[PDB]
């Protein structure tokens, strides 16, 4: 189990443990999984792996994709990743990096958009030495992206990976949970949900598994 954001981290000049990150509250190494819909930009295994400090060779297998393909814009594509335990072992995260491109992006849009809520800002502003409201173009971040390894209640329930999946507008936790043929009440267990609470578009939601996830991914 593992806290979920609950859009706290559209509040960015708040902190809340939850957007500081998962805890490290398992074993300290393990093969774990995003998810990220391709863009323009992001379109290829090799983008998407360089963005996201994956393997172009990882996503193709992962997604029965060639390692040299195109994607069409906003296909959902699962991205293989180490996941570790990191800042004094606190946090599950899988360190990537990401320069600013343009002067006016922000801890929110590198956490949001361009990383599709895989971080969040407040562990941005956390793990970086730049003021805030002075980014600009060429500052170099680390993004402490969001996994977790599967606790060893999750692990004797026959869970082997954890999934970090982005939920969009108009998916339920049945929905989503019928995409990797799960039971939604394993899904509210990672999350620290119940079956009353809710789920909200652009957060990140832990899917535990018990095989690699389709190669696939397709939300209805
Ligand atoms: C957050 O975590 C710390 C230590 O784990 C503790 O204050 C408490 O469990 C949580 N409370 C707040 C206010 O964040
Ligand atoms: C996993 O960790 C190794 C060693 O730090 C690193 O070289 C590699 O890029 C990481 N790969 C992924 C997919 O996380
Ligand atoms: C991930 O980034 C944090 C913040 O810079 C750093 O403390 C930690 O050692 C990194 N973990 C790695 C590179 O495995
Ligand atoms: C990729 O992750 C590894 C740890 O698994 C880290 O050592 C390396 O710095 C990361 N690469 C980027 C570009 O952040
Ligand atoms: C968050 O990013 C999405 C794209 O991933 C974008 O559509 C949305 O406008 C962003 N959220 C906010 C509050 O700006
Ligand atoms: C940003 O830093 C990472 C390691 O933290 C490095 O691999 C990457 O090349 C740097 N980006 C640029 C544009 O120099």
């Amino acid at each position: 189990q593992q806290e979920y954001v609950n859009n706290k981290q559209l509040d960015c000049e708040n902190t809340y443990n939850s957007t500081l990150g998962n805890i490290c509250n398992s074993i300290p190494s393990c093969q774990s999984y995003l998810t990220f819909k391709s863009t323009p930009q992001f379109n290829t295994p090799s983008s998407i792996s360089h963005l996201l400090n994956s393997s172009a060779s990882l996503i193709s297998q992962s997604n029965n994709i060639s390692t040299v393909q195109t994607l069409p814009t906003d296909t959902i594509i699962t991205v293989p990743i180490n996941c570790t335990c990191s800042n004094n072992n606190t946090y599950y995260q899988h360190n990537t990096s990401y320069t600013i491109q343009n002067t006016g992006e922000t801890y929110f849009t590198v956490a949001n958009n361009t990383y599709q809520a895989l971080s969040t800002c407040q562990a941005l502003i956390a793990q970086n030495p730049y003021n805030e409201r002075k980014i600009v173009r060429g500052n170099n971040l680390t993004v402490p992206l969001r996994c977790a390894c599967p606790t060893k209640k999750q692990s004797d329930e026959g869970f082997k990976y954890l999934l970090t999946y982005l939920v969009s507008e108009g998916e339920s936790v049945s929905s989503i949970a019928e995409i990797f043929n799960v039971d939604p009440q394993s899904i509210n267990e990672a999350n620290e949900l119940s079956s009353t609470s809710f789920i909200f578009y652009f957060t990140p939601l832990l899917i535990p598994l018990k095989n690699e996830p389709p190669q696939k991914i397709v939300k209805h």
